[PDB]
């Protein structure tokens, strides 16, 4: 029911992690390998390990999460060596991704230059849009600086390549990013990231509840699927069709899947709810999403895939 | 307890309808006059009447509202007319605030002017953020004509002004609008407006929910209130202390009206809750204040005003 066709590879499903999300170590990424997962991803990298930001940097709450991680991983040397020994193995349907997040321009285009360079035949997805790193904006806010820098990976980078967009709100910013991204041969983009710089509040303590920032961080769950429906939906009638889209933002349940599809995406991450639940839900949300199937007689995506109705 | 000082005026509450909500005929406002209210303002208003968008444009969710009105009002002669002669009769304690919302930059100079010239002794608010109307996007996402329209509003606007924003999401953003506010005699800013564009899908029918704008609205409630509390926080600790904010998004209960305030808030506006259960509300969510308040021996707002911890 849920074989997907996505970047000219075959998964079983739609379903993934989003990157940050049980992906940081090895052992991670192996317990992803195990679950349902249709695909799955690293977490993002930079060129050098980090620590990341002090504690307490994630908070769990009743419609979804707060974090300010301020992007601790372990290096990028270290996902690349996983993901090559990975794809020699040949023990999954369909590539890994490989989300990559430099601190500046110039970091990303040197591990794009690494990547190139190598063996890795799976998928990139640049993160644009990381909020939780103090005195760096969210790149792709930056209309001008966004563009700059994909003309330049595309002079040399021809794997397929995804970009990690944060949330628009505004139809133009849709417009604008749209006539950026169609100049090149993108394979994907992926809305959406946090909705960034929010603030969560202990009322009896009279305090933020993260400590990086005063408070201040990325907000996931149930919180933001309006704004990540409505940026898959935006994208999916302005991108050209060889642009495919990843849904990110909110899914939780079978019916926050069916939406993401409706609205015209492909693949699906799920951030928030994997890291409250771990991977058993890939095997909950695949059955909640195929009983919707067949309760409205559907035997696969293509049957509702980007078909909301307007009024 | 609830004494709050506010443009150098004194209301009995910091509590107000939000503009759009329960505010659109001189009936509605009466019946805010009638509720306990602390203060309360108009519809934004436009220089001719408008009918607004097609319907259906309002839909409750479980988590807050979506819509996309059309900035329907009764026209800026209607506003005025009323707001001079319930002045006259000094039948409530603080004034009455106005809210324009120009559909071009001229249309709004040219209200200011007549509020300028008229004798109207209370607040306006210039709304800079109307997401809901097809083609205008909201203005305050565009920093060069925000400024230029300030300037020129400045020349010649010397009664009390505020600006109602839409949320911001990028820190950086957040000190380039504070240094062009900065500039001004404003008297407040009120963050925020609704999350621009999102959207809900009814996944039964397989369509969104309001008919103008593809079902793309504006979105408030509980989904909003990380956004409105970062908002309100972050342009506390930015603007200097001529300029007072008031506290809009997610407000439903007591808890939520002290999470504001202790971000510095000073007065609090109250839309999709207030839209839910009428104008009843402003006596419930006082007494609900008054016993957190009194939980902690608190005995006034200025206890915790703005004192929000971080860790
Ligand atoms: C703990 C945490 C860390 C994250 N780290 C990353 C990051 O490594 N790179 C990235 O592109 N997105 C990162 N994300 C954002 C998620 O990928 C996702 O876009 C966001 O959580 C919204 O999805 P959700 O509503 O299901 O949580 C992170 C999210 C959280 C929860
Ligand atoms: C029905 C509807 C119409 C609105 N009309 C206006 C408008 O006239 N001018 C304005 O500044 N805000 C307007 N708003 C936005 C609200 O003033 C407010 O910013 C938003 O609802 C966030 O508050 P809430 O979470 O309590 O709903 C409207 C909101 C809704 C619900
Ligand atoms: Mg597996
Ligand atoms: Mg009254």
């Amino acid at each position: 029911m849920l074989n997907t066709t996505f970047a000219n590879a075959k998964f079983a499903n739609p379903f993934m992690n989003a990157s940050g999300v049980h992906c940081m170590t090895i052992e991670d990424l192996e317990e992803l390998k195990a679950s349902q997962a249709g695909a799955y991803i690293t977490k993002s990298s930079t060129l050098e390990k980090r620590e990341g930001n002090p504690l307490p940097r994630y908070v769990d709450l009743e419609l979804g999460s707060i974090n300010s991680m301020g992007l601790p991983n372990l290096g990028f040397d270290y996902y690349l060596d996983y993901v090559l020994k990975n794809q020699k193995e040949n023990a999954q349907e369909g590539p890994i991704f490989f989300s990559i997040a430099g601190m500046s321009a110039a970091e990303n285009i040197a591990m794009l230059k690494k990547i190139q360079e190598s063996d890795f035949s799976g998928i990139t997805e640049l993160n644009l849009s990381c909020p939780n790193v103090p005195g760096k904006p969210q790149l792709a806010y930056d209309f001008e600086a966004t563009e700059k820098l994909l003309k330049e990976v595309f002079t040399f980078f021809t794997k397929p390549l995804g970009v990690k967009l944060p949330p628009y709100f505004d139809l133009v910013h849709f417009d604008i990013m749209a006539e950026i991204l169609n100049q090149f041969p993108l394979t994907y983009v992926n809305s959406v990231n946090s909705i960034g710089n929010g603030l969560f509040i202990d009322p009896e303590a009279e305090s933020v509840v993260i400590k990086p920032k005063d408070g201040f961080g990325g907000i996931g769950g149930a919180y933001i699927k309006p704004t990540a429906l409505a940026n898959v939906r935006a994208f999916y009638t302005r991108l050209k069709p060889e642009i495919q889209i990843i849904g990110t933002g909110g899914i939780e349940t079978g019916q926050d899947a069916f939406e993401h599809l409706l609205c015209g995406a492909t693949m699906l991450q799920i951030g928030t709810a994997l890291h409250k639940e771990g991977p058993a839900i890939f095997d909950r949300i695949i059955k909640e999403l195929e009983e919707i199937m067949n309760q409205k007689g559907y035997q696969s995506i293509a049957d509702f895939h980007g078909k909301l109705k307007s009024l």
